[PDB]
Parts: C-alpha cells; sequence; structure tokens
C-alpha cells in the first residue's frame, strides 16, 4: 500500500524476520532437547546401571550416543551367554577328567582335588542362566 | 692272588652299598617322571574340549594338578559373577526400553521409528530369559 520502495522494504523484512523466527526456534528446541537428554539420564538411573555404560551414560551427547552405549551392553551380554556355554562345557568335561586321573582323584587317603567343589560345580550345571 | 682278591671283597661290599641307594634314588627318580608324564597327559586330555581363556592363558604352564583345580576354581567364580551381571544387565535394558519407548528424544514419532527399535528382536531375545 505504501510506495515502490517501501513495498520491497517489507517484502525483505518478511525473510529477514522469517529466518530470525528459524533461527530462534532452533535454538529454543536446542535448550529444550539438552534438558531433555538431562531428564532421560535421570529417568534411566531409576535402576542400577551396569558399570559398563555408567562408566559412559553421562558422557552421552545424544540420545542416540545412549542408544548406542545400549546396543554395546547388549552385544556384551550375548558374548557373555556365548562364554558361559562354553564355560560350562568346559567344566562338565574337566570335572569328568579329574574324576578318572590318577594325579587327582579321590582315593582311600581322602577326596579327590575337585570333590571339596562339586556342590558348588552341580549349581552352574544344573540347566539354568 | 691275595692282597687282589681280598680288594675285590671290599670293592665289591662298596659297590653293594652304592647300589642299594642307587637302587632307593631310581625309584623316587622314576615316580617322579611318571607324575610328569601324567600332569602332561592330564593337560592334553583337558585340551579334548574347547579351553576358556581363563584357563587356557597359564594351562600349560602349570606346574600341577593343583594349580590346574584353583583356576578350575576361578573360572567357576567368574561364571558366577558373570551370570549375576547378565541379571543385571537384562533388569537394566527392560528399564532402559521402557523409558526410551516413552520419551520425546528418542520415541516414534510421525518421522519414524524409534532409536531402539532396531533393537527390538536383539532386546527381546535377551528379555526371554534364556541363557
Amino acid at each position: 500500500l505504501g510506495s515502490a520502495k517501501q513495498q520491497r522494504a517489507e517484502a525483505t523484512e518478511r525473510v529477514t524476520a522469517g529466518l530470525r523466527e528459524v533461527l530462534a526456534a532452533r535454538e529454543r528446541r536446542a535448550q529444550l532437547e539438552a534438558e531433555g537428554l538431562a531428564n532421560l539420564k535421570t529417568l534411566l538411573k531409576v535402576v542400577a546401571v551396569p558399570a559398563t555404560v555408567a562408566k559412559t551414560l553421562d558422557q552421552a551427547r545424544s540420545a542416540e550416543e545412549i542408544a548406542d552405549q545400549v546396543e554395546i551392553l547388549v552385544d556384551q551380554t550375548e558374548k557373555a551367554r556365548e562364554l558361559d556355554v562354553q564355560a560350562v562345557a568346559w567344566l562338565e568335561h574337566a570335572q569328568r577328567t579329574f574324576e578318572t586321573h590318577p594325579l587327582s582323584a579321590a582315593s582311600g587317603d581322602g577326596p579327590g582335588l575337585l570333590t571339596r567343589q562339586g556342590a558348588r560345580l552341580q549349581a552352574l550345571f544344573d540347566t539354568r542362566r
């Protein structure tokens, strides 16, 4: 309505104000997300945190990084369950071996090397964890 | 001859004593050597099934069956403690998934699936408390 010159002045002003509006929103979003990340960590800590990830949890700079630490923990738990399987298998074999070997087996003179550890061993063996 | 035959008697008496010691010694030595063989073969038998690094690192070096037993107990210790950690980690992972699913920063929005979604399978696997 105003002028040839004033028409232009409003037209660009829409562009610059629109930019300011965009930047303002991004800024506000960053800081609330920072608050959200802070509070995410607080929530995650309500249940005891494995030392594995606790060592690094506070340092995570985003939710994505925490998810990564989660994925690490999952991998590690998978690998540990794999080793358990192997360890029980070897322990079963080792106990069998010891029980029939002249160097270890119980004799007339008392118990074998693994005797006093038998109960504990059987627990590990009995079909769980 | 007189001196000679007398001397050969002393020599024989001397040898009987030396032979007696040698006899006793040889028995001790042979027992040691056979127990050594036994320890070697014990390790060979033990290796027929894959040996955890806990025990494998030191097994060949073990000076007796007793040392191997010590290490066995360690392995048992480690396996106990590991099973304790499994319990704790599953507990936390459950809590973690529960939390991620309802949190604005991670939960699925209009723009796609949540952050942990792609881990759903593995997570559920671990959760269905096998092993």
